[PDB]
């Protein structure tokens, strides 16, 4: 397992315009589009990312070399975040992993209220951090997708996506 097989199973894979769980248009391996309500818009954002007229449907190809911007764009996120570094680079390689899959699904604004749950993960307090992540906003609307992640925060392993 690495991180681009544990999104992938977390965020499946469409060719045409789709809605996320919170109704934004979205396309490939979990690409937001935009938060507007235009579909017209969405499909304006997909032609600047891909740079061809699309009109809502991408390859595999493209969605694959969408997915690997992503989940650059989520690392290089962490690491120029004075709040994330530290803790980013306290964590071992599979919990490195559980870190990027939230920043990927709530990006750095949608993590900033994770600051207690932050420091227990530094402090290694596994078991407490497990409990404070589930206390969330996050945990209520998307639980299994949490569940996952957080057992990865919790063990250190695979095993939930095994
Ligand atoms: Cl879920």
């Amino acid at each position: 397992m690495n991180i681009f097989e544990m999104l992938r199973i977390d965020e499946g894979l469409r060719l045409k315009i789709y809605k996320d769980t919170e109704g934004y248009y979205t396309i490939g391996i979990g690409h937001l589009l935009t938060k507007s309500p235009s579909l017209n818009a969405a499909k304006s954002e997909l032609d600047k990312a891909i740079g061809r007229n699309c009109n809502g449907v991408i390859t595999k190809d493209e969605a694959e070399k969408l997915f690997n911007q992503d989940v650059d764009a989520a690392v290089r996120g962490i690491l120029r975040n004075a709040k994330l570094k530290p803790v980013y680079d306290s964590l071992d390689a599979v919990r490195r992993c559980a870190a990027i899959n939230m920043v990927f699904q709530m990006g750095e604004t949608g993590v900033a209220g994770f600051t207690n749950s932050l420091r227990m993960l530094q402090q290694k307090r596994w078991d407490e951090a497990a409990v404070n992540l589930a206390k969330s906003r996050w945990y209520n609307q998307t639980p299994n997708r949490a569940k996952r992640v957080i057992t990865t925060f919790r063990t250190g392993t695979w095993d939930a996506y095994k």
